[PDB]
């Protein structure tokens, strides 16, 4: 057993990009900005050291509050914490402080994909084919995003990042801070939403995704957004007229008072018949989608019973669908100064320890 004793420092070079002087080590060659805006401060590069294509993320002034310490914290280790296929993972990090003291920049390198779902949606017409490739890996992802007990919160076809040969990554888990701004009207940003969070029904957990995959794979197969709500309230009854109106199990389940009494109000609708709404898809893929698609969240299928679905025959392999090790989120409610978050960020960023790719 042998022993690494100190960890050496590559040479650095500077180049102004986004506007922003950006500052890497020079295995990092040929940077170029993607995404106009979308992702932020991203640069494509290629990786001289492994081959690879990367994508490359700098948080300028990263420790300006409270909050945002704290975010920067999150998002870190979140990602140091994923290893696996259909999850976005961190190849590297890296600052060019040579103390704590001068620390005031993190960049963030995981592998470059070619698309998002939104993306690949426009510039192709998916076969069923693709639908159960491309929904088998998110459900492959989420298993083990849920087993490290994380919640995506914010699944979207946005943050699902896609290649040439349809391998699928999951971007932006645990860590998706909205507006209420954001949220309102006619947007995108809600219509994947489970009816319990969109809104507050109750302390949510990971079955929450499960609703967003099943509005997802609803809108690969049909072209068409599920639940295209004008506001909160405009989708809830687009939510209720397919699923139905909840039951007295669940409406005692319903924590939030107001929330409650509003449901009651409404008509009571039956749950609609999935083949009729879906025709012409394959009678597995409407069947998942009912299992996915269950009002009460403790009633859905989880992603561990999705991917031994039927639907899934011809990629299902029990041995190679991994869990996670726990992730321990502790931080999570502990509060600290600015000064205590930019530490343990400087800490997570030097402890690093590159994949064996
Ligand atoms: O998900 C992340 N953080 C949350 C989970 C804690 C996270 C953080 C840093 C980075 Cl660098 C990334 N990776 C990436 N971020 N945005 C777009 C990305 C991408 C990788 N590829 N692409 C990409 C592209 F460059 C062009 C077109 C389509 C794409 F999906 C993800």
């Amino acid at each position: 057993h042998m022993l690494e004793m100190s960890q050496e420092r590559p040479t650095f070079y500077r180049q102004e990009l986004n506007k922003t002087i950006w500052e890497v080590p020079e295995r990092y060659q040929n940077l170029s900005p993607v995404g106009s805006g979308a992702y932020g401060s991203v640069c494509a590069a290629f990786d001289t050291k492994t081959g690879l294509r990367v994508a490359v993320k700098k948080l300028s002034r990263p420790f300006q509050s409270i909050i945002h310490a704290k975010r920067t914290y999150r998002e870190l280790r979140l990602l140091k914490h994923m290893k696996h296929e259909n999850v976005i993972g961190l190849l590297d990090v890296f600052t060019p402080a040579r103390s704590l003291e001068e620390f005031n920049d993190v960049y963030l390198v995981t592998h470059l994909m070619g698309a998002d779902l939104n993306n690949i949606v426009k510039c192709q017409k998916l076969t069923d084919d693709h639908v159960q490739f491309l929904i088998y890996q998110i459900l492959r992802g989420l298993k083990y995003i849920h087993s490290a007990d994380i919640i995506h919160r914010d699944l979207k076809p946005s943050n699902l990042a896609v290649n040439e040969d349809c391998e699928l990554k999951i971007l932006d888990f645990g860590l998706a801070r909205h507006t209420d701004d954001e949220m309102t009207g006619y947007v995108a940003t809600r219509w994947y939403r489970a009816p319990e969070i969109m809104l507050n029904w109750m302390h949510y957990n990971q079955t929450v995704d499960i609703w967003s995959v099943g509005c997802i794979m609803a809108e690969l197969l049909t072209g068409r957004t599920l639940f295209p709500g004008t506001d909160h309230i405009d989708q809830l009854k687009l939510i209720l007229r397919l699923v139905g109106t909840p039951g007295a199990e669940l409406l005692k389940k319903i924590s939030s008072e107001s929330a409650r009494n509003y449901i009651q109000s409404l008509t009571q609708m039956p749950k609609m018949n999935f083949a009729n709404v879906f025709i012409g898809a394959n009678p597995l893929a409407v069947d998942l989608l009912e299992k996915m698609l269950v009002l009460d969240s403790d009633k859905r299928i989880t992603a561990a019973q999705a991917l031994a679905h039927a639907y899934f025959a011809q990629y299902h392999d029990p041995d190679d669908e991994p869990v996670a090790d726990p992730y321990d989120q502790s931080f999570e409610s502990r509060d600290l100064l600015i000064d205590e978050w930019k530490s343990l960020t400087y800490d997570e960023v030097i402890s690093f320890v590159p994949p064996p790719l």
